[PDB]
């Protein structure tokens, strides 16, 4: 269907349909591990079902079209295979060109244009990593036509790359990897220090992963996030100096707090605990995933979410009224924020029975209290970047 209808509106914005391939990107969602990618820590996130999707194909040329069904009124962007370097304004083809920097940089050679359109099922400020599927979809895109042999790895770190290097976000390799390496009702256990990683199939029994948009309207902007960073890189410089770490990840929690000293700020102490805390966290809640014990795992949620909104400061008054909402709801083992903070997605567990009186319950509650609402979905677990 979908198709159906991306296939003949191909045609249109491009003419013809012919040799033309199909793919398709999706979105992620972080089980556990918040703001601990960028701090050497552990991460538990998984690929959803929403995502992008995008047809292509080669070119004659060395040009490159290029339509988005979801800003239309772009109308087509295109360039030549040699401005990929410069970006343009705030564009979505910044991402374009930047894998393709990104690409070549690594020894892949795109001698040729193209033509692409694509479709994003991924709200532009969820929180579900929208920028990441896009890169991911041009890598497995460029990794097609081209003929290259990308391992998925790279293509990742690329897609990684491309983001913090060109587009000049910053952050860890936390959505590039699960959109990267996404598998049906599998999650992925990563390791950020070693990039060592374990699939863990999603056995959650009769709970639905409910997935929560706060709805709120805010600035794609960044600064919060970039702060963040700036914090705890500090906080670790200065532990570094009587600390033999590369990263706040190496510290047992008992070390981080024998040593606060070394910090000194209360604020950074805030910041580098939590990303000590959330990671050891992560691990423990990870078996705990791995053991069945559903319980202490959603308990470890609210712990996250609590961390979150404590010592880090990255929650809000929505994501906290959505959470803590949900955790008050029966049938609900826990419920934290997922992804960056400030605003987006807070995610919960929830038994699949009460997932529609849940919605209810909970939106209430937060339209009252944030006077908007908010919106629900129920997570669904698939693969990662593909040519399908
Ligand atoms: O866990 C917090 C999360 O926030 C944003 O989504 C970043 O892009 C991710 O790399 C990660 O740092």
């Amino acid at each position: 269907t979908v198709l159906s209808a991306l296939t003949e509106k191909f045609a249109e914005v491009f003419g013809d349909t012919k040799e033309v391939e199909y793919f398709f990107s999706p979105g992620r969602i972080n089980l556990i591990g918040e703001h601990t990618d960028y701090n050497g820590g552990y991460v538990f996130p998984a690929s959803i079902t929403i995502g992008t999707t995008g047809l292509a194909r080669l070119r004659e040329d060395k040009k490159v079209k290029l339509y988005s069904e979801n800003f239309p009124k772009l109308g087509v962007i295109e360039f030549d295979l040699d401005e990929v370097e410069k970006k343009d304004g705030e564009l979505w083809s910044n991402y374009v060109k930047g894998m393709i920097v990104m690409l070549k940089g690594a020894g892949y050679e795109i001698d040729k244009g193209f033509e692409l359109l694509i479709k994003g099922e991924i709200p532009t400020a969820s929180g579900l990593s929208s920028s990441a599927s896009l890169e991911l979809l041009v890598g497995v895109v460029l990794d097609d036509l081209f003929n290259l042999n990308v391992p998925r790895l790279e293509l990742v770190q690329l897609g990684q790359k491309t983001e913090n290097d060109y587009i000049g976000v910053n952050s860890g390799i936390l959505d590039q990897f699960a959109i990267g390496f996404g598998e049906v009702k599998k999650a992925i256990e990563l390791d950020c220090n070693t990039l060592k990683y374990e699939m863990v199939p999603v056995e959650l029994r009769d709970y639905d992963i409910v997935i929560m948009n706060t709805n709120k309207p805010r600035a794609l902007t960044e600064s919060k996030y970039n702060e963040r960073f700036a914090e705890t890189r500090e906080a670790l410089k200065r532990m570094q100096t009587r600390l033999d770490i590369q990263s706040l990840g190496e510290l047992s929690n008992e070390e981080f707090d024998a040593n606060t000293d070394l910090i000194g700020d209360e604020t950074l102490i805030k910041r580098a605990r939590h990303a000590v805390y959330e990671n050891n966290r992560t691990k423990i809640a990870q078996k705990a995933f791995v053991a069945g014990n559903l319980t202490k795992f959603g308990e470890l949620l609210n712990a996250s979410h609590a961390s979150l909104k404590d010592d880090y400061e990255v929650t809000g008054l929505e994501l906290d009224t959505l959470a803590e909402t949900a955790q008050k709801q029966a049938g609900v083992l826990g419920a934290r924020m997922t992804g960056a903070g400030f605003g987006g997605c807070a995610i919960a567990l929830v038994a699949h029975d009460n997932v529609s009186a849940f919605r209810k319950a909970v939106g209430q509650v937060y339209e009252e209290v944030v006077g908007y609402p908010a919106s629900f979905y129920v997570a669904q677990i698939g693969s990662g970047s593909t040519k399908l």
